[PDB]
């Protein structure tokens, strides 16, 4: 019941890779805990979101009890997944229902550096849109910016400035993002950042 | 909905402890929190009707507003105080209810159980952190209400709780001189204790 496979995976992590809305519900009525962890440190919402499972990830995100900003064993939460994973509409759905859009893994990674380094440029405009903080450095010191100047996300970079994103704040080794960008050959974010 | 009371399919599905048209309705996103004509939502029915089930699925739902307010400010939290449902405010309580939230004559839910004697209520409001000592919109504290009301197993609770004895109403009565001009004979004695 709240038992778990090799995998760790309760029968509710099941139902959420294997998009079985029902056998979801009568878990969650019959007072399955819905935040147990897997070997990963997966809850069945972090498995919604990897599967892409839409009927399980709307049950789960309307069960009070559901924590929205659990962690993975390196602090993903289920919104830098999506994030991370460019799955329509989940991204949205969390924030809506109010998971922090400025919670961070443990290497000091928001959902919003990971838009940036994956170019998920929707993401980027809807976390900006609320109150994703555009500037903040992870433990690495890079802000979003950096990373999509890295990763020549360009598409992402030109949401970051033109929200306004610091172009200034340099990483731990004192490298802008125009500096990343150089080194790593992405000429076109050079001469967007020199506009 | 709406009907003719404002009643909802939501608030009908609460009133009639249907559980089945209740998760129907949450799973096609009907609001969890339109107010009938007197300001009710579907959780202040659930609570009326003392319907377990439709309570049960309405406080899961992750968008039910557990504080919302009656005409009067009436929540769910006070309500389930002043009825004496069975499990009903623990469980709000659980769900992160505001203990200490008001009706519009400053009676918080504390303030109602010591009124009308739910002293299962006053222990469980007293355990997660009801202000023991808070004064409504007449300077009456529970201990006030329960002194006043003959509500004697309460004001026992309250006291046991070191709620201050000494705090007076608008006409500046202590709640023994309540209990003395009603002839509570039992509290007056309780307080001399």
């Amino acid at each position: 019941h709240n038992q778990t496979d090799r995998t760790g995976a309760t029968a509710l992590h099941l139902a959420a890779a294997y998009s079985r809305s029902d056998a979801a519900k009568r878990l969650l009525e019959a007072s399955a805990d819905a935040n147990i962890q897997d070997n990963m440190g997966r809850t069945p919402l972090h498995a919604a979101v990897s599967a892409d499972a839409q009927g399980v990830f709307q049950i789960l995100i309307r069960n009070r009890a559901t924590d929205l900003d659990a962690r993975m064993h390196d602090g993903t939460t289920p919104l830098i997944l999506a994030a991370r994973l460019a799955v329509e509409g989940m991204l949205e759905d969390l924030i809506n229902s109010h998971a922090d859009v400025n919670a961070v893994d443990d290497l000091g990674k928001s959902a919003l550096h990971w838009a940036a380094a994956v170019n998920n440029v929707d993401a980027a405009v809807v976390l900006l849109k609320n109150g994703a903080n555009k500037d903040m450095q992870n433990n690495r010191e890079e802000t979003p910016l950096f990373l999509a100047a890295r990763e020549g996300s360009y598409e992402t970079a030109k949401v970051l400035l033109d929200h306004f994103a610091n172009r200034d704040i340099t990483d731990h080794m004192d490298r802008l993002p125009r500096d990343i960008a150089q080194e790593r050959m992405h000429h076109d974010i050079v001469r967007l950042l020199d506009l």
